[PDB]
C-alpha cells in the first residue's frame, strides 16, 4: 500500500510510486528520473499518464517501451498546466533526466518534492527564488554529520590525472570505468576526452547512452571495443577474477589495466582526502574507488533547507526504521533553531 510521502495533497497525483499497482484517485504518476527503485513497476502494459522530463521518457520508451501516447514529457523552467494543477520541473543535479517538482496547490499551498538531488547554490536563483514552499519532500540519503565527500570538479581532477598518468608512461594499458545505472557519465566522458579516445560499451550500455540527449554523442562513444582505450564494465564485473577474464578477450592488446569505481560514500571518507587516494593491487590489474556522489552531503543538504526555510519537511530516504526518522528531526529541528524559522 502506497505510503504518504509518496502522495501530494489536494491532487490525484503520486511520485515515484509504480510499484503498488493501481492507486485509488491517482489521475497522474510523476516519475522523478530512471533509477530502478524509483520505477520498479513500469512496463510497456501501462496506461495512465507519466509525467516526467524528456530524457526519462526516451528512456521510458525504448529501455521500457511504454507506449509515446502515456509518456507526457515537459521541458524543464517552465510553468506548466496539468490537470488544472500548475507545476515546473527544475534540475536535480542527480543523474541525466532527473528533476524536482514544484507543486502550485489551488488553495495556495506550494509543494517541492526534490527526488534524488545534489542540492547547490544555482538551485536559489532559479525559480524556487521567486515565492514561499511551505511542504518539502527532501532526499535524506546523507542526513548524517559524518557524510562528507569532494565536489564533483575535484574528483574530475584526480581522475583525468590518474588516467592521463599511466596512459602515456605504459600506452598499452587499458582505462576501465565500473557503471551500473544511469549517473556519473561525466567520469568517463572526462577521461577518454583527455586520451583522445572515444569510450567503448557493451551493445545494452550503448542504447542508453543514445537516450539521454547529450550534444556530440556519436563522437564519444562506440560499440567497438578494440578501436577505444576507455572501456566501461559492469560494476558486480570490477575486480580481479572478471577482470582477468576480461583481460583475455582483448586477445593481446593491453598489458595492464587502470579501473575506476565510482562509489558514493565510504567508510574511508572519514579519514582519508581525495588527493590521497590509492587503489587495491593483485598483479597488473589497479582498481580505484572514487567518491562521485550526485547526492547532496550533509553541508550541501543542510544550506538548502536553512535558504529554504520550509514550514514542514517529509523525508523520502532511510524511512523504514524508527531510530533513523528520529535523528533525522533532531537535525531538522537543530537547522531550524540555527536559521529563525
Ligand atoms: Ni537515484
Amino acid at each position: 500500500t502506497c505510503p504518504f510521502y509518496k502522495k501530494i495533497p489536494g491532487t490525484g497525483f503520486t511520485v515515484d510510486a509504480f510499484q503498488y499497482g493501481v492507486v485509488e484517485g491517482c489521475t497522474a504518476y510523476f516519475l522523478t528520473h530512471f533509477h530502478s527503485d524509483h520505477y520498479a513497476g513500469l512496463s510497456k502494459h501501462f496506461t495512465f499518464p507519466v509525467y516526467c522530463s524528456e530524457i526519462t521518457g526516451n528512456l521510458l520508451k525504448n529501455k521500457l517501451h511504454v507506449q509515446e501516447q502515456y509518456i507526457h514529457p515537459l521541458p524543464l523552467d517552465t510553468e506548466c498546466i496539468v490537470n488544472g494543477v500548475k507545476v515546473v520541473l527544475l534540475d536535480a543535479n542527480h543523474c541525466p533526466g532527473a528533476v524536482m517538482i514544484l507543486f502550485y496547490l489551488p488553495n495556495g499551498t506550494v509543494i517541492l518534492h526534490t527526488g534524488d538531488f545534489r542540492a547547490d547554490p544555482s538551485m536559489e536563483r532559479s525559480l524556487l527564488a521567486d515565492q514561499k514552499v511551505h511542504m518539502l519532500y527532501l532526499d535524506t540519503t546523507y542526513c548524517s554529520p559524518e557524510y562528507t565527500f569532494p565536489s564533483q570538479q575535484e574528483v574530475i581532477r584526480f581522475a583525468i590525472n590518474t588516467a592521463f598518468e599511466a596512459v602515456t608512461l605504459n600506452p598499452h594499458a587499458l582505462v576501465v570505468c565500473g557503471t551500473y545505472s544511469i549517473g556519473k557519465e561525466k567520469v568517463f566522458l572526462a577521461i577518454a576526452d583527455v586520451l583522445g579516445s572515444k569510450v567503448g560499451m557493451s551493445q545494452e550500455k550503448y542504447k542508453t547512452l543514445q537516450c539521454l540527449n547529450i550534444p556530440e554523442i556519436n563522437s564519444l562513444i562506440t560499440t567497438d571495443m578494440c578501436s577505444s582505450l576507455v572501456h566501461l564494465l559492469p560494476m558486480m564485473q570490477i575486480n580481479f577474477k572478471g577482470l582477468q577474464s576480461h583481460l583475455k578477450k582483448c586477445g593481446g592488446k593491453y598489458n595492464q589495466i587502470l579501473a575506476f569505481r565510482p562509489t558514493g560514500w565510504t567508510h574511508s571518507n572519514k579519514f582519508t582526502r581525495i588527493a590521497d587516494v590509492i587503489p587495491q593491487t593483485k598483479g597488473n590489474i589497479s582498481i580505484y574507488g572514487i567518491p562521485y556522489s550526485e547526492h547532496s552531503s550533509y553541508l550541501e543538504m543542510k544550506r538548502f533547507v536553512q535558504w529554504l526555510k520550509p514550514q514542514k519537511i517529509i523525508p523520502t530516504v532511510n524511512v523504514g526504521t524508527w531510530k533513523s526518522r528520529s535523528t533525522m528531526e533532531k537535525y531538522f529541528r537543530e537547522w531550524k533553531l540555527e536559521a529563525g524559522y
